[PDB]
């Protein structure tokens, strides 16, 4: 599934991203568009043999199997291809543990590189949340 912006603002919200770990909404969905473009279904190979899943490209060596990845974990003990549900509910489970897990959102190479410090609110500008 390819969500709209705000389509994506809501269920984040409706699973509670908005402000967890202190980070407000509008960081979850600028991660998500830069990660994926909101596309559900985005994968990508990365060279240590893992594979990023997903809206918010969770990666197969620490947080779910794909049974291709060396030295996985699965840490979200989940499937990667949960993580490519319509439905984000295993998608967000994992982000929470994720940004949890003590580098915050900088666990997230584009939300650093793209969205940190920058007017992040602009993402849910227009939608009713």
């Amino acid at each position: 599934k390819v969500f709209g912006r705000c389509e994506l603002a809501a269920a984040m919200k409706r699973h509670g991203l908005d402000n967890y770990r202190g980070y407000s909404l509008g960081n979850w969905v600028c991660a998500a568009k830069f990660e994926s473009n909101f596309n559900t279904q985005a994968t990508n190979r990365n060279t240590d043999g893992s594979t990023d899943y997903g809206i918010l490209q969770i990666n197969s060596r620490w947080w779910c199997n794909d049974g291709r990845t060396p030295g996985s974990r699965n840490l979200c003990n989940i499937p990667c291809s949960a993580l490519l549900s319509s439905d984000i509910t295993a998608s967000v489970n994992c982000a929470k543990k994720i940004v949890s897990d003590g580098n915050g959102m900088n666990a997230w190479v584009a939300w650093r590189n793209r969205c940190k410090g920058t007017d992040v609110q602009a993402w849910i500008r227009g939608c009713r949340l």
